[PDB]
């Protein structure tokens, strides 16, 4: 089974979710999942020499307004491998509806005091937004980053996404 | 299920195939699949300080004249992880013979760096030489010897892929 | 199926076992398997700047005193990826109790790296290397308030007996 | 001695120049040389998660129209270490003007990597790779508020002429 | 000339100092400088599988109580290469014993750290990890080190100025 | 000053020598020193996908064959950076010819990595590792049409004898 379907959204939803990582921090290769099997698949090589600034993936058993799993960005000191599960605490949301959750690992004590969007250095939020603003520029795509929402908003959206998945897939 | 059996050979065969990568470029560890489970498995550590010059794996649902999956070499700038699927355009074929053990050479469809690589003449000669030399010498300390009987072009590679897709059906179908 | 349950303990047990690697040498991230799915999972980031000194994982279809799969440490020159199977020759065993639980761990070498062809017993390992591995286990959870006791190292015969015992514990637990 | 002053511009200028590399391909840290000593120095950490797409450095004993050493970008498969000299064949030139000054940069390949033996002019480079390099320079300082315009790429002949100009400009300035 | 002797202590001491890095974050090899030449030298391979948690080096033209240059620890996201100079803002000081204290600093030119100005800006677990590294990394060599705690940015800056003065006394 | 000329051969020659490392284990880029400045320089990219199996460099103030520095190979677990000095204990010597000239190379271990404390002679090295090093030298220039011949390995006593000869020749010939 594709792990997107097999894994639960999290152990204490929405305060703690599972993040199924597709793309380790530092990658220029953009990975996704094969729909039928759930094997890792190369979506594309980014057209610019940019790298993912976060460990990037999806929350299992979620679906969202834009017709795809709900994306999640986990701040990790040492990247994980693709297809690794991280227990993640949502701390905010990037408003790109194609919004993406920002989260920290529960089990890295470095981040113990990161509980809301105000705990993240502004330069780091700017770097993440800039990456999503420009990484597909050479593919003729544009995106506006509207801004960042707080942890409460992120959690509300996670609950919506958990419900949408149950509705679409049963 | 073992992904070698579960995945299709490609989305537009033989122009575009799936390469199931087993070994990232730069690895001295030689990985294969466990037959029953499809888990990555260490076949061996190469006996010499050589590394794979390409991302290396197999085309799903293929079987080749030599009684193994058909091997494919994908030229990647940044290596992928083992068990990653790459949509790949065949551009040629290495005529390795230990005895028909030929291997497809391909480029990723979705790396625009390679957009104009469509045939064997598009590859730098020194790079074809480096790949051939690797396969010529990497098992020398294991007492194996192999001959590289040249490179074939994209048309030849594509024909061989279709033959291997049919071989698999004959064997497992 | 979780590969811990699906994969046999090894091709020629206990002389050659399968090591199902969870943590590559050089990682500070400590990985484990999700019970239901067998996906790789982050257990924790180590609280100190230590890295795993060996490729670390479990022997499939084993269980041990501490209520977990039997752990195995494979000495690899180039680390493997998580969820890679290595055919491993046991050469010794680290006798360690964690919070009062027997939590011994097999030490092994890859059968198919000729560098290790003459490593067959615990006496073939450099003393400083055994010391470094023991020290890692002695101190890696110190900042989590744990204290671990390292008893010493057993030989290849002792390791192999424990592997067979653990294969049997698994059958009792899950059979 | 600062190697930027001590080394010659090249062994056969402008056909073959020395590239003194400051920044390996793959770095997000932007390095420069300390003026007095010639040690490597961190200029900045790029404000965006971008990495240098080329091995990046300077041609010794050059000075360019923007009042700096003339920059050179060497296409390398495996990155070198900072302060490594590469014998480099110029193949083209990136026409950049940033913050309002003419800050063009040579594009070159290593003479001694046979992979690049048939790269001799700008037409030999994949278009997407030229695009990626230009986009990096167009956007890597966006979060610092810096204006940039990439006018396009010149050919090997143009690059070589500019190198000779820069060699002479250094003489004209430093003696 | 050995860069320890050749470089100045910093461009705006003690607010901004130069850190001459010897050991990148992530190294298990412990490097130092050859005294005569200033070439990087392997001091030892750490006896345990620990890696440096910070980019580690010295402040040029300093000397300290224990008869050595004043050590500095710089928090980088991406490690630098040995013999790289970093312009560094001191934010605190690890107290370790003769006094063998070590400055904790952040790079001026990484905006990630713009709001790191004092020891209270550092995650507690990160301070704990650095202290634990120094407490235990020589344990297999028979050494013990008590970590006495962490001082603040003001304390760190005073010690930097004291060390610049001690160098002048030692070397002229 | 070029460190090859400035540094001494070692602190207790020939029992402990200095190895000035040019090429870290794992490199496919072959580095050398610029004669005039002593800066690291790319000699070539190896024509085959092979990497140096050891940390490779030279013993300072030695004169071998045609007046070249004596080469030394240091076995390191974690590679060092180019231009790093390692205190090294010679344990053997690789006897080989390159383009028809004797071009023997010392094999050594780091004094200050306790992993290697009991490595003191050529018999202490796994046979497969000696074979891997020899094979690298046998084949790494094959695509350059270069002819190398590998003769075998000498022991620590022989290695030390050859180091001292090269130290003495430098005393006679340099300058
Ligand atoms: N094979």
């Amino acid at each position: 089974m594709n792990p997107f379907h097999e894994l639960e959204p999290g152990p204490e939803v929405p305060e703690v979710v599972y993040a199924l990582i597709e793309i380790p921090k530092g990658s220029r290769n953009k990975y996704e999942l094969d729909k039928k099997t759930g094997l890792l698949k190369l979506d594309r090589v980014l057209y610019s020499p940019f790298f993912y600034p976060v460990d990037y993936g999806i929350i299992p058993q979620t679906w969202y307004d834009d017709g795809d799993p709900f994306d999640i960005m986990v701040i990790m000191r040492e990247p994980v491998y693709p297809l690794t599960i991280i227990e993640a605490r949502p701390i905010g949301i990037m408003k790109m509806k194609d919004w993406k959750v920002l989260a920290v690992p529960v089990e890295d004590p470095y981040f113990n005091d990161w509980k809301d969007i105000s705990d993240v250095p502004k330069a780091f939020l700017d770097e993440i937004a800039h990456f999503f603003q420009r990484y597909k520029e050479l593919q003729g795509k544009t995106t506006k980053i509207e801004g960042w929402g707080n942890a409460e908003e992120a959690k509300r959206e996670i609950l919506r996404a958990i419900e949408m998945y149950k509705e679409k897939f049963g």
